[PDB]
């Protein structure tokens, strides 16, 4: 029925789909500076038909939501992806190989696009834009709305110390803020490459700074030695062993806050992101402290303050002394009443892909997307999406893949779209 | 909430007599829509008043602003105008229902009009309030001298930064001296004040000594 | 026309039901002065249409904006609402007669409301024509292969630069081709931009050659 023209339709997009993910892809979005791929997102929106808002804490930092509207009583759904991407061309102070085309660049070869920020998160973004478009121009009859939602600063960087304000910010200007200001609906799918596998449980997470304090601080003539590491009036040295100690903490942790949830199996990792201690510029003093920064996961059913506490007993067993400052709390949920969504997602899946969907990984239902801020909200939220994820890391998609995701997505809606609320 | 009417015309070619649901002035519809939201809005807080242990909540309804044309060219009447109304929501409410309620205000009217959320916020009641509430009281009762009365339903049908702390897994209450400048209290007893104060600090004396 | 009501609530704590003229929310109370300005202004331009050697003029009414609180801070509603009308005058009416009219209206509702003119300019119908009426009328048989008509009462009834001519002691007119884009028109035929440009031409070769 209306199903088969809308397949036929996405059938004949092929070009679109391809050109849409390379030209999105190609754009430099690292967070801080989503703004032109979210024009370009606008721009398409707008020739498309599907009444673009911009909507956004700033002016160069935004979402874009648009909107398919139905005919009047049906089930709203939206589809959701990010605008920013991974690697600034700045960041060799994380990666040793800076600037590497996959990084940076997307192009179209062999029915593959390749690309970081084709997988990740362009690619499965282009997937509904034209999901959305055949919809459209099929003239599927829906009852409920198709909510478009691109979002900014997806991506886990945030602000801490002297990095404040609009270039460090990310999620509370992303996905939450866009929904808290209008981009609302019954259900929503997050599109993210999970090789066509759902998850509707990720983890929140709190980030911890960890300072150690030493001292006294003395010019290197004057140097205490030999001192013991644990004793060291160097805090770079304290912090060392502390190090160790988080180190072996974090491998029992991940192990006993794992748990398994009716949308996956969460398993809960810590890793040590950054350090400073003392500044290059002036080494002739060690430093009386020492700050690390860490990146710790928590299952929905996790306090912050336990992990907090936990901490703050590996320092004290160590006999140190340090601050354990956390300068990130955001929840992790499950979805609750995602059936209609779950339903109509495997009836579409089952068709256009050809079996039933198997289990996501646990690494994919560990980590931060954007059904959190859906469900926080009370719109029950999974993700689904074409590729390997990046987080693996793929670097392509295969256009036949991405193919499949958006008739997935057009029939998830033509589904659920005409179930009354 | 946007109203659509037109086709504009220069003030010399505007047709009358026309039915006001029927005007070309998108101002003169809204006016007859205003009308019936308000009907609909002293309904709304009936209907959904709930009962909840941490309050009662009477959510409540106001067009809080209206605008339709442009005070600077006013030789051509507007084509739209649009309305832009707090909804208060209990706890339990989804927005979508509340949206699609005014929706339904509107098309029973025949009139052509988009209702465009443009903010969301969920309300909530504390979870595991007791031992603050516990501590809390205990301090009230000594220093103002009585048991804690239960709060009006405005108090407990607003907005207040309980919400965030109880979305993020804090339990959360609010308590302070003072009328409610909402409302329209004016002034402080210093007296008042210094038994919050003290409130406040037996409170925490409490609190921060129970082991997590 | 500014209504006034009030005082204004916070949301929560608005009372309801109230009926419409006695909201404290303005938005509401010029709702319902705006349908009786629009049954005022249905009878106005029956009573002021008035016959002239130069047209007919059928002075109209619209409201032509409105605005009442600011669409970013919604939470409280606004103690005021102003709409801007848009009243046209036959030569013959002094404005403050229609100022006082309105004022009229809005007292029979029984509302406070401040009436407040922002511009007011005269029509004129010229005198003294005869001399420009006779050559654009030899040059327009001419040309055109007609007498002319009488204008429509909207195109005698608007805002044109003739107003300032007249009023300067300079007979002025008001002629050329196409429907009024008030109407509103959306094309000119070339053909008759030509004829428009031949009958200027033959008004000027006509009028001046006569003498002052
Ligand atoms: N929660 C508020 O702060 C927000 C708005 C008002 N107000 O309308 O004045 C009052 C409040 C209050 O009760 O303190
Ligand atoms: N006098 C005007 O120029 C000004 C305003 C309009 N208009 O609002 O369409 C029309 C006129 C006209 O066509 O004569
Ligand atoms: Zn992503």
């Amino acid at each position: 029925n209306d199903v088969a023209k809308v397949m036929k339709t996405l059938d004949g997009m092929r070009e679109g789909l391809i050109q849409t993910a390379v030209e999105l892809g190609s754009i430099e979005a690292p967070t801080g500076r989503e703004g032109a791929a979210g024009d370009y997102v606008y721009e398409w929106m707008a020739r498309n038909g599907f009444g673009p808002e911009r909507v956004g804490v700033f002016d160069d930092r935004f979402n874009v939501v648009g909107r398919l509207r139905g005919t009047g009583g049906g089930a709203s759904l939206s589809f959701n992806s990010h605008l920013d991407t991974i690697m600034a061309r700045e960041d060799t102070a994380r990666f040793a190989d800076a600037n590497d085309r996959i990084y940076h660049e997307a192009w179209h070869e062999e029915g593959r696009i390749y690309g970081y920020s084709v997988v990740n998160c362009k690619g499965p973004m282009a997937c509904w834009l034209i999901a959305a478009k055949a919809l459209k121009e099929a003239g599927a009859a829906l009852k409920g709305d198709v909510v478009l939602t691109a979002v900014c600063g997806e991506i886990d960087c945030e602000p801490v110390d002297e990095f404040q304000g609009h270039d460090y910010l990310a999620e509370d200007i992303g996905a939450r803020y866009a929904i808290s200001h209008g981009a609302i609906s019954d259900y929503a799918l997050v599109a993210e490459a999970t090789n066509f596998k759902p998850a509707w449980v990720e983890a929140g997470k709190v980030f911890l700074k960890v300072t150690v304090f030493a001292g006294p601080s003395r010019y290197t003539p004057y140097v205490p030695r030999p001192v013991a590491a644990l004793d060291s009036p160097n805090a770079i040295v304290r912090m060392a062993k502390l190090v160790e100690a988080l180190e072996e903490w974090a491998d029992n942790y991940e192990k006993r806050y794992t748990r398994e949830y009716g949308g996956g199996t969460v398993v809960p990792k810590v890793a040590i992101g950054a350090i400073r201690g003392g500044v290059p510029y002036k080494i002739y003093a060690f430093p009386e402290l020492c700050s690390i920064y860490m990146d710790i996961r928590l299952n929905p059913d996790t306090n912050p303050l336990v992990v907090q506490r936990e901490v703050e007993a590996v320092v004290s067993k160590l006999g140190l002394k340090a601050e354990v400052k956390p300068f990130l709390f955001r929840r992790g949920y499950e979805a609750q009443g995602i059936e209609p969504l779950q339903n109509a997602l495997e009836v579409a899946h089952r068709e256009v892909v050809g079996r039933p969907t198997e289990r996501p990984g646990s690494p994919e239902c560990s980590m931060w997307r954007d059904t959190n801020p859906y469900n926080e909200l009370g719109i029950p939220s999974l993700t689904y999406g074409c590729g390997g994820g990046a987080g693996g890391g793929n670097t392509y998609f295969l256009v036949d893949d991405m193919l499949k995701a958006a008739k997935v997505y057009a029939m998830t809606a033509m589904d659920l779209c005409n179930r009354t609320p």
